[PDB]
């Protein structure tokens, strides 16, 4: 596929754009330019090109606007010591936008375009990468609308592929700072033969009335647990949770299964695979509410913490539901949660070895 | 609020107009003017306005764009035999907008601006109702979309309503026909204080690959069964059902309960109360696919058909599940199925009395 360049004829200053980088906060701010590429039955992927970021148009009667047929990604594009841009597992997310897609009934991006989205924007968008050895990084958000107007309710036989991104900083207020949870008792994310398991948007328009309440509750993050039983842990928000059992080497770790609702993290995927080069053990099985708030009392659970892109890795400290409440240790960031979390982003930064060859160069 | 019009200067030819209003099928063309309302947390609702139908501009960032955070409605607007223009139960779709927009963190808008909205786009374009006397109508479609630029998963800070119409003829131009159904094993609507009961996007977006696994099995429609034992009937695609058992003055109904994740859906609210007039007996409980096969073909459960704004009542004639395939009597609309459409047609149509003041004037 070919891509045409439009150059943005009014872009960010020199000095707006390290103002920016200095601060960016998370999704706050976009670089100068995005990709976008249609679609059409008879056309399929066309018309791909650069273009200046700005206001997209839509016919009201778009059925994005009204059937929420979306579907989106989220990766990072970062700077490493010897100028080069690169991006960590991007092939995973190309996959995951394509089994997203299958089960919203919207045709797939070859894995090739994709990619090449993303060399694309980071060819006339470079500057907006963050310096080299640092925690910011540059957040890349591939998404897929429905753009046939219509209000029959069917799949769309037009779509319209973006790309943009924006500087990040840190997701959660705080970074090296555990968050509390509630384990909802009310709500659930998603329950089998649902959308749990695609990176799409009504899971989270779905999630804001939980999360509210989490809030309510005097907690920072809901926890969500299982629909059918309402016993077991899934996730924290849009992350995946891991729990640790033990210390020093012998520890084990312990991460729900993909039971088939839950959505199979990249940097879960990630950390289970770091953790076995490290020599701990793991386990991909279902834990309940019962058994950690015991075992933590115990002290058999040392440590307990939440993986994203975005944020990368979060402690959780606390622990508040509707029949208990509980500490995780001493309510601090654990050994293992910080030594996976340097390793990770070590990895990612150039900084220590990638053996697994997961960093991808996009320049 | 004040509504500020902003006429189009051009608008559809009456040669285009009529040539649609003759054939307009459903969801397929528009008229000339929408309706826009914007909404901030400084300024609340605002800046209500009537303009040309036409694209509308997002941020490429917008929320509604990336987490699905978006409501409609579904109403109708009638030209009666005096003259008037009136619309069945508006206040009650205003309601329920009020109820999905809690659901789904959005705010509410005033039923009195609803309704207004709803007066002041029928003042500019009444010329796009259909003839009175037939079946045919002008669907009126309200819905809110969240329009914050940012990526971070939140409630959007900023809204837009939107109220747009689209003719809608006969919806069964020679003579009603009865769909046959296939029972979902493997897909659910909702779970249990999911969205199922509010009018979001997402529900639909989430149905789609059950609807194309239903024709798969040779059915027109699909049914959704419940998501914990999956086995008491809900509803068919978006409309909800009705069993009716014997025949006659003495007949009964039955309908699934508002067990919570079910769509309280107003010609279903509508039906209820008309059976009851006519002297059925009515009731809201659980029913299963074992009932439903048994009594069936036993005799007992004479007529199915499912309702909603759309189609009002349409009926149904085959059953095909997971363990198992029958036809409903003679495979033919049952004689309480079209009594009951004839009724609410009727008082629709302004042909029979509307005793509960359900029409109301639009003009
Ligand atoms: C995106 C997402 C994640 C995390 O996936 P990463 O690939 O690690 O970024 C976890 N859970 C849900 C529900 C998500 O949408
Ligand atoms: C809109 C809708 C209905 C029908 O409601 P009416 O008010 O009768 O138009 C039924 N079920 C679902 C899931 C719906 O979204
Ligand atoms: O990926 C979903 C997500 C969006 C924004 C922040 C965290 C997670």
């Amino acid at each position: 596929l070919e891509f045409t360049v439009s150059a943005n004829t009014n872009p960010a200053t020199d000095a707006v754009r390290e103002s920016i980088l200095a601060n960016p906060g998370f999704g706050k701010y976009y670089t100068d330019h995005m990709v976008s590429i249609d679609y059409t039955v008879d056309e399929g992927w066309h018309n791909a090109q650069v273009i200046p970021y700005g206001p997209i148009q839509l016919d009201p009667s778009a059925i994005v606007l009204h059937y929420g047929q979306e579907i989106f990604e989220g990766l990072k594009a970062y700077r490493w010591a010897d100028g080069s841009i690169v991006s960590f597992r991007p092939e995973a997310n190309a996959a995951r936008l394509q089994s997203s897609a299958r089960r919203l009934a919207i045709p797939e991006l070859p894995e090739e375009v994709f990619i090449e989205s993303l060399r694309q924007l980071i060819a006339v968008d470079e500057k907006w990468v963050p310096p080299a050895g640092g925690e910011e990084s540059l957040y890349l958000r591939p998404f897929v609308i429905a753009t046939e107007p219509g209000l029959g309710v069917r799949p769309s036989n037009e779509y319209r592929y973006l790309l943009i991104a924006s500087p990040a900083g840190a997701y959660f207020k705080g970074g090296i700072k555990p968050v509390s949870v509630w384990l909802s008792h009310e709500y659930v994310r998603a329950s089998p033969g649902g959308t749990g398991a695609a990176k799409f948007g009504g899971n989270y328009a779905a999630s804001l009335l939980a999360q509210a309440q989490a809030a309510e509750m005097g907690c920072d993050q809901v926890v969500w647990l299982d629909a059918i039983e309402r016993r077991y842990v899934e996730e924290m928000g849009g992350m995946n949770l891991f729990f640790v059992f033990g210390s020093g080497g012998s520890a084990r770790l312990v991460t729900p299964e993909l039971s088939g609702s839950l959505l199979p993290g990249i940097t879960r995927d990630s950390l289970l695979q770091l953790a076995t080069d490290a020599g701990f053990a793991v386990e991909e099985r279902k834990i309940d509410v019962d058994e950690w708030q015991k075992k933590a009392g115990a002290g058999e659970i040392t440590e307990v913490f939440a993986c994203g892109t975005a944020a990368v890795i979060t402690p959780v400290s606390h622990v508040k539901h509707h029949d208990g409440e509980f500490t995780i240790a001493d309510g601090q960031p654990g050994e293992i949660t910080m030594a996976l979390r340097d390793t990770l982003t070590g990895i990612q930064r150039g900084t220590f070895a990638d053996t697994h060859g997961w960093m991808a160069r996009l320049n």
